[PDB]
């Protein structure tokens, strides 16, 4: 019947239509001759359209408009625009944005919690040293002794001619990757540029499977300056099993805190190049991602052989075996450490009700079927059999260029 | 413009050529993707693709330009022009067939693309032949265990007629029974067809795994009711190798997954009946029909007898009973001796196939949600590769249901 996506719960045997993704301004990577859904990396006028269209959304949250705030706060834009180029939001429009970004992510499955978050204004920092302790607050706060609080951090935006605020790292905890003589990897793979570049910048590096980096962060037109985390402000989990004794013998640990931190956040047009934020992890990003991708630490084989699998052949499903148990462990060990943690089983029943909430409030939700499916056992997760329509909404975390 | 196709554990970028030979448009626009959706929302142009497949065939043999092709070309040009329509030759129906096993993105192993027996039943007249067509397929593709992939080929669709078509959406299927509370008893996914058969004058049995008849119908008559002989119906009763209870279950599946209710459409000809067949891959038994909550659903009842903690879902119950299903559906049909291929294997092969196809045509179309098997997807090497999705042509699409 109606012309928006018929979106179909092949489980249930329910439907609902999206309306929403008519709000899109912005076009994705895919056309009528092909699908390109599964790649992970595929002004003057223009501001004002942007801002505009974000103040809208602000006043209609807030339920007013067509009102004299909302008319007088478009025509403050456009006379700031009109005057230097740029404009400024107020602070409980950038609360509202950062909530609204987290909102419309597509890759996200936590987004049940998108109205509970911290909004740290940070527009004031004008020094690396001064990144750094917003950094610190933003860790303490967030970690909050294993009882973990969405958080984020927002750093000044992005100003015509001056330069960015640059966070390199990809989290604000990560373990070092260190390239061998015969070419492996100590530690994290997916690390090593960034383990390069902070002893390029004179860091004095270890030589463990888990050396916590330093931060490398970009204040304005500057190089970027070197800064070492308090250990006890990192909180870590040391990983055993339930019942295998032996696994805890092997020495492997995770951080309690999930933190991106090389995301740009864009509103209303303006851009925020350093705005870290961070939740809780779901246990399949460890156990499953980090811990048996064959790119990262790959200990699949070393878990099947303590467990006395068959690893001579497919067949005997000793990848899923200890994939499994690898998992448990991530969840055991979590909840023995009174850390927040989600299993992927309650991360999506709780997203399936994300999507009903969303259906009623906005008449859909971006989501990304491939990113929203756990990586172990996805049939057997509701989300599996949901239907789902992707698109680009503003607010938005988006992707940007390695400042190097 | 060209994709640039990444694979993210090898760190390898590839470009896809091929999409550009798309001559349908799929489900997505620049302003949405409708990737995980399941279903789809003239003389002058039936000669066109007609045109265009004639000279697929005769690159595909080598012999383009020549006499032979030139004169094809002309044969049917004539009979499109005077009929409105025209017909294959055995030799072109064979190649196009293969041809659209090969361009179905949602296939995992089509590394067996080019081993595939095509059996022309294109001199069928009446549902009884299709029943005869059908159960020599079912013989020759199951081959006592040592399954064989294979595809029957009804008379095309025509202009002034009825289709020809198999009703049953595969040519084995467990009986679904409604009941009045509600509950199903045997295969959910089959409750629509389980209730067209008895209608038909089906005596129903009271079982969760009892084979339905085929419905068959020849066009625009009533479809007929045809009782497959048990001896055609190879089967594997599940067992596990190390857990004695699992056998008590009384679980079991069919050896051949034969598809029966696509459409094979062939340089603009089209094909409503055209039952195709190859071998499973354990993850369909054990994770999808035994495992999923609107099929067999059996996933609590295997977790209680390995006494596993049902309470929680942090004691991640549901994937280890999950792991031993499919455990012993591989455990059963490899003591069964029936062919079979687990998700590693399978997807090891496809990735093999990737490459054979980047080299011989410049890409190769893949539906990234249905290669990724159900369970364990990021330990297989398909999650970590990206892939482009759009239509090439031969192509098996999916068609209304007749009824
Ligand atoms: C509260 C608990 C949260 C959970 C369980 C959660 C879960 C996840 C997961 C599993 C992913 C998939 C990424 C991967 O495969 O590694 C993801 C991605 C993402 N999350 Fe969340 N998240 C949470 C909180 C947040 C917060 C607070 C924000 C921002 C305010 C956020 C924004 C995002 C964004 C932008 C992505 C996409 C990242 C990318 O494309 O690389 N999430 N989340
Ligand atoms: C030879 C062994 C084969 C294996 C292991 C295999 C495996 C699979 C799997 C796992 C799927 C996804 C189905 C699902 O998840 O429910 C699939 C889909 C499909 N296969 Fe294959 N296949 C084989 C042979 C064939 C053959 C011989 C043909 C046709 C000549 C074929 C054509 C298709 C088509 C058209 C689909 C899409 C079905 C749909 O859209 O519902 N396959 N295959
Ligand atoms: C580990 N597999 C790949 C997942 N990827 C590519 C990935 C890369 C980066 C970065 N930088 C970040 C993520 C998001 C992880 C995340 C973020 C937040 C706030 C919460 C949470 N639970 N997970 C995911
Ligand atoms: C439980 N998963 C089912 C996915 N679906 C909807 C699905 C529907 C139909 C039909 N008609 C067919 C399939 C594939 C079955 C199949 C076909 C072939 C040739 C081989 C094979 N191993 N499996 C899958
Ligand atoms: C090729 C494919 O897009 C890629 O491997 C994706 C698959 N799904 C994912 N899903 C999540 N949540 N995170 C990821 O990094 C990926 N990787
Ligand atoms: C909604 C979603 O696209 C749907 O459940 C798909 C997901 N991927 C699949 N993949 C395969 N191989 N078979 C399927 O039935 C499905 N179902
Ligand atoms: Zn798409």
């Amino acid at each position: 019947g109606p012309k928006f996506p018929r979106v179909k719960n092949w489980e249930l045997g329910s439907i609902t239509y999206d309306t929403l993704c008519a709000q899109s301004q912005q076009d994705g990577p895919c056309t009528p001759r092909r699908c390109l859904g599964s790649l992970v990396l595929p002004p003057a006028e223009q501001l004002l359209s942007q801002a505009r269209d974000f103040i809208n959304q602000y006043y209609s949250s807030i339920k007013r408009s067509g009102s004299q705030a909302h008319e007088e706060r478009l025509q403050e834009v456009e006379a700031e625009v009109a005057s230097t180029g740029t404009y400024h939001l107020r602070e409980s429009e950038l609360v509202f944005g950062a909530k609204q970004a987290w909102r419309n992510a597509p890759r996200c499955v936590g987004r049940i919690q998108w109205g509970k978050l911290q909004v740290f204004d940070a527009r004031d920092c004008s020094s690396a040293q001064e990144m750094f302790t917003y950094i610190c607050n933003h860790i303490k706060y967030a970690t909050n002794r294993g009882n973990l609080r969405s958080a984020i951090t927002v750093f000044p935006q992005r100003a015509p001619g001056r330069g960015d605020f640059r966070i390199w790292n990809s989290q604000l905890v990560r373990y070092a990757g260190y390239r061998q003589q015969d070419g492996s990897v100590r530690g994290d793979p997916a690390n090593v540029e960034i383990t390069e570049l902070c002893i390029q910048h004179g860091w004095t590096p270890g030589n463990g499977r888990f050396d916590v980096l330093p931060l490398l962060l970009q204040a304005p037109d500057e190089a970027p300056e070197l800064f070492v985390l308090p250990p006890e402000l990192v909180l870590e989990v040391p990983l055993e099993h339930p019942t295998l004794e032996w696994f805890a013998a092997l020495g492997l640990r995770w951080y309690a805190l999930p933190a991106v931190s090389n995301m740009l956040l864009e509103i209303g047009g303006l851009e925020f190049s350093a705005a870290p934020f961070s939740g809780w992890y779901m246990s399949t990003e460890i156990g499953t991602r980090n811990l048996c991708d064959p790119h990262r630490y790959n200990i699949l084989e070393d878990v099947a052989v303590c467990m006395d699998l068959d690893t001579r052949t497919t067949s005997s499903l000793w990848k899923d075996k200890a994939a499994v148990e690898i998992n448990l462990a991530v969840l055991h060990s979590f909840q023995l450490a009174k850390v927040t943690i989600v299993d992927h089983h309650a991360a999506t029943v709780s997203f399936m009700k994300h999507l009903d909430n969303e259906q009623k409030a906005r008449g859909g939700c971006p989501a990304d079927w491939a990113w929203i499916v756990p990586p172990i056992s996805g049939s057997l997760t509701p989300v599996f059999h949901q239907e789902m329509v992707n698109y680009i909404l503003s607010p938005a975390f988006r992707y940007q260029p390695d400042p190097w």
